[PDB]
């Protein structure tokens, strides 16, 4: 499902959010 604008939210919940 194009999943390569949901690693850099796959990030985001992973930066510290």
């Amino acid at each position: 499902a194009m999943r390569i604008s949901r690693i850099i939210l796959x990030f985001l919940f992973l930066r510290k959010k």
